[PDB]
């Protein structure tokens, strides 16, 4: 218990968020509050943010298998991260567009 919960908020709110700000690459911009740690090199829209984290999740899970754990504390951090980067930013906006 508990280790089980973080793990579904984590992928649950990545793919809700995902669904909800996925029609953002058309208006995707990024705040000059970037950080270089919260967020990756190529981390300069939205919609690059979102496709990062998909990059970094997708490759954390399947990093599992050549059991690179001692990578999975970065790669958390990161992507842990990301997600509330993204979703503070979208709370202080608030649902109802820029």
């Amino acid at each position: 218990m508990k280790t089980a919960l973080l793990l579904e908020k984590l992928e649950g709110q990545l793919a809700t968020l995902r669904q909800r700000c996925a029609p953002v690459s058309q208006f995707a911009t990024l705040s000059a509050r970037f950080d270089r740690h919260l967020f990756q090199t190529r981390a300069t829209t939205l919609q690059a943010c979102l496709d990062e984290a998909g990059d970094n999740l997708a490759a954390l899970r399947h990093a599992v298998e050549q059991q690179q754990l001692p990578q999975v504390a970065w790669l958390a951090e990161h992507l842990a991260a990301q997600l509330e980067a993204i979703a503070r930013e979208a709370s202080a906006w608030s649902l109802r567009e820029w």
